[PDB]
């Protein structure tokens, strides 16, 4: 649940954005995702996310296929869905996602909102938990993206970081 290192942002007011986009979905469909995911994070902790269009941003928000500069290479179709960086410089609480996947903002595979929401968990600092019914839990599982309330356990985990 916490982070080895206990990592965590010292700015509450964290800029973000979202550099490219995958041809499966509309920019709207990637933002409006993206901007619900970090609404998970925002409502259950002192975490408040600003949007920039260009330029740099504490946290970096990019689909890259394969090798793509950081040296965690993605794999194509399915495996790794995406993964990002604990709080830090450059690319710490960055955050990449596979452009291969087959990425949705509804229930199927995969449900670009529900990883983002994972990935934003590392972003903020968060390691994986051990409930399966929790945001942070290493594997994949959709969940209500509509009503979707972060698990308590992810409260509780970002909670433990940032009070
Ligand atoms: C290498 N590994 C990347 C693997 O790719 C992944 C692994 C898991 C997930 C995930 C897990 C739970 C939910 C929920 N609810 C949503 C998405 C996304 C990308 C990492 O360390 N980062 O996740
Ligand atoms: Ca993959
Ligand atoms: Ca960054
Ligand atoms: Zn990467
Ligand atoms: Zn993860």
């Amino acid at each position: 649940m916490l982070t080895p290192g206990n990592p965590k942002w010292e700015r509450t007011n964290l800029t973000y954005r979202i550099r490219n986009y995958t041809p499966q979905l509309s920019e709207a469909e990637v933002e409006r995702a993206i901007k619900d995911a970090f609404e998970l994070w925002s409502v259950a902790s002192p975490l408040i996310f600003t949007r920039i269009s260009q330029g740099e941003a504490d946290i970096n928000i990019a689909f890259y296929q394969r090798d793509h500069g950081d040296n965690s290479p993605f794999d194509g179709p399915n495996g790794i869905l995406a993964h990002a960086f604990q709080p830090g410089q450059g690319i710490g609480g960055d955050a990449h996602f596979d452009a291969e996947e087959t990425w949705t903002n509804t229930s199927a595979n995969y449900n670009l909102f529900l990883v983002a929401a994972h990935e934003f968990g590392h972003s903020l600092g968060l390691a994986h938990s051990s409930d399966p019914g929790a945001l942070m839990y290493p594997n994949y599982a959709f969940r209500e993206t509509s009503n979707y309330s972060l698990p308590q356990d992810d409260i509780d985990g970002i909670q433990a970081i940032y009070g």
